[PDB]
C-alpha cells in the first residue's frame, strides 16, 4: 500500500 492519504484508516476502526 502506497497510499498517503492512508492515514485515515483510524477514522473507520
Amino acid at each position: 500500500e502506497l497510499l498517503e492519504l492512508d492515514k485515515w484508516a483510524s477514522l473507520w476502526n
